[PDB]
């Protein structure tokens, strides 16, 4: 009876069932937006692509502007693609890692927080904090399904620079080259070689590389004052209305109805062709899956909506008309799994509220969305 | 002040202070859930608070259960007694019971390494395509971990013996068990637990909590095939799924139509009265969040219907639907431990289920017909 049942570890259990880690390790087709350089612009496209590929890729973006919210007085985000070597490179300025030895764990904090599970800084939720990182995972989920994987980092107050390189999905791991620095700024840069065979994959391909670069669009539009950099180019997206204006020519009384409602929530309307399309950011994390955050919301819209054709229709016809954008900021948010799609924290913990203006709702009303919906009662 | 920003953390800490990827939220949530009405012989559909986490570390147990008529088609009950005023939760099923017997790797007794240590499991083997709802060698120690005390107790007929072992204190506390001679009698297995209401944020179970449990026994009871499932010693009388999906007759040619489609796969269908509605079941899971073989279905119905229409958008059809689906999906991937929502991809399924003409010329006959054509003409 004793091959019947096994034991595994944390580790092996992660590359045998990744899914609630970092979502599917197998192809997906998918209608996905990508931006189009062409034409300057965002392209609804059908991809196959890898879940799991594109989200240790998102970890890692996710972290560089986690570090914006740490530190204010960063300023940029870089982002370079070496498709033809399967190499990623994110970097962010402001503070870096802390070039020290743990008081606990004994070894350097690079190697603790990138090459430990269950390692982080967004541990104590006494401080209410609008980080995305939550849970300790997403940077080791990286290294995990990497071939190859570095930290690279500079220290100001230790005047010390920190390469670590793990090897072989995170089972090698190199001791750190430390060198001396006073070469000005201090940053953080990983750089990772993905497990493509992992992913069931040569090469990364056109789709997988159109979507990673839209991402990195996605974290211009989300996070304020910060430069961002793609392969080079500056991605100057201005402000969350310049992003959602990216979508513009492809849904083409205006087509987009911007508002920021607070300081914590923007919101954004365009009238749907076929069915409730939304696009949503907690955080700087792309909530694909939706949730409390998008309900809350799209509720208040639905129902002032439906009182207003009342003095016939139900609610699934006015919210099956609608594209919300939303960018917000949620403290200590809670999702449904690791990949964070979906928001799980109820409005009253969100840490802020954001009653939709009713003069925004009749902007709403002067659409495309109110003919539809006067055909239908009358 | 580094080294107290930066925490490691064990899974079974990750586990108690960040429950929610686990067992889902340990906050009250309002939500709108079919209660069994005793008084009135059916299902309603009612208001009710509950906490997710208690509601799920149940679930665990039941569904172990219901996985065990896999392992043993001989299997023939199931007994789930609430004493809510001890607040004492027991399952128990006939059928074998856990091998008594010390594994040879992990040289401790099988119930204990199963019960006991996290990442342990039957199911790790892909290589057989099994249809048992266990995945992650999780379960049943979320429940250990979220209860004050818990005791597996099983009798096995191949050494002739009888084990009792108790848990305390979130699992911190794992007493020896009690091996005693046991002949003359039947296999099974009984799982008697007192959930750490502290860590629910409550202090007794009260009827709202209750009635989703109570509920949820009746579930197993329509999902699984060829048993007799017991609340409190009183026998729920259901035996099949049809006879499942009539209970909900009240509150929805006939209001339900049912049909089995294959050995793997029973869908019913009705009217719904609001918008689209599913209750489904992926290997005695209730897949409340859907997922690919809700859509799978649904897609399906919603495409041979507008062919028929035109000879209206998809959405208007898909929410003059409630649908109800059981089915047996090989090695199924969720998106999450709750199992709230299957990813497994259709190709991936390890069966088809094609819905035929006759069911859709009878969904033909239904008032979803009569609407559509309202639509339609305006
Ligand atoms: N670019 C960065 N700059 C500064 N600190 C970082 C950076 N990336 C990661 N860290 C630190 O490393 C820790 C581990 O990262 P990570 O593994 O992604 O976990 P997390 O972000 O805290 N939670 P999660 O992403 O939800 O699993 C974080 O808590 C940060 O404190
Ligand atoms: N009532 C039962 N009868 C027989 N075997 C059981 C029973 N309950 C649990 N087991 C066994 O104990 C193991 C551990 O259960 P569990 O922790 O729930 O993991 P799991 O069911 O395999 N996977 P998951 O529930 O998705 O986390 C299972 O693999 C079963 O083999
Ligand atoms: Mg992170
Ligand atoms: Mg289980």
């Amino acid at each position: 009876a004793s091959d019947k049942y096994q034991k595994i570890s944390q580790l092996e259990h992660i590359l045998k069932r990744p899914d609630t880690y970092i979502g599917s390790v197998e192809t997906q087709e998918q209608l996905q937006w990508i931006y189009d350089e062409e034409t300057d612009c965002m392209i609804e496209k059908n991809v196959t692509i890898v879940p799991g590929l594109f989200k240790i890729f998102d970890e890692i973006l996710v972290n560089a502007a986690d570090n914006k919210v740490r530190d204010p007085s960063m300023k940029r985000i870089d982002v370079n693609i070496h498709a033809e070597e399967h190499t990623i490179e994110v970097k962010n300025d402001g503070k870096g890692i802390p070039i020290e030895i743990h008081n606990k764990e004994n070894i350097y904090i690079p190697e603790m927080i990138f090459g430990h599970l269950l390692t982080s800084s967004n541990y104590d939720d006494d401080e209410k904090k609008v980080t995305g990182g939550r849970n300790g995972y997403g940077a080791k989920l990286c290294n995990i399904f990497s071939t190859e994987f570095i930290l690279e980092t500079a220290d100001l107050n230790v005047g010390q620079k920190y390469v670590q390189k793990w090897e072989n999905n995170m089972s090698i791991c190199h001791p750190p080259k430390i060198t001396s620095y006073k070469k000005g700024p201090s940053y953080t840069k990983v750089t990772f070689k993905p497990d493509l065979t992992r992913f069931g994959m040569k090469e990364l391909d056109n789709d997988i590389l159109g979507v990673m670069r839209r991402r990195v669009y996605d974290i211009n539009g989300s996070v304020r004052d910060i430069n961002v950099y793609l392969n080079g180019k500056s991605l100057k997206i201005r402000n969350f209305k310049n992003y959602v204006e990216l979508y513009l020519k492809s849904l083409e009384i205006p087509t987009i109805l911007y508002e920021r409602i607070n300081n914590r929530w923007e919101v954004a309307f365009a009238v749907s062709d076929i069915s409730f399309q939304q696009i949503s950011f907690v955080n700087s994390i792309a909530t694909t899956m939706g949730g409390t955050h998008v309900n809350y919301i799209t509720d208040q819209i639905v129902k002032k909506i439906s009182e207003i054709l009342k003095k016939s229709v139900k609610s699934f016809q006015i919210k099956n008309n609608m594209f919300i954008f939303i960018n917000c900021l949620i403290e200590n948010p809670a999702f449904t799994s690791q990949t964070k799609e979906q928001l799980t924290t109820r409005v009253k913990d969100f840490g802020s509220r954001c009653e939709i203006p009713l003069e925004y709702i009749n902007k709403i009303m002067k659409t495309d969305l109110a003919t539809r919906m006067f055909e239908i009662a009358d």
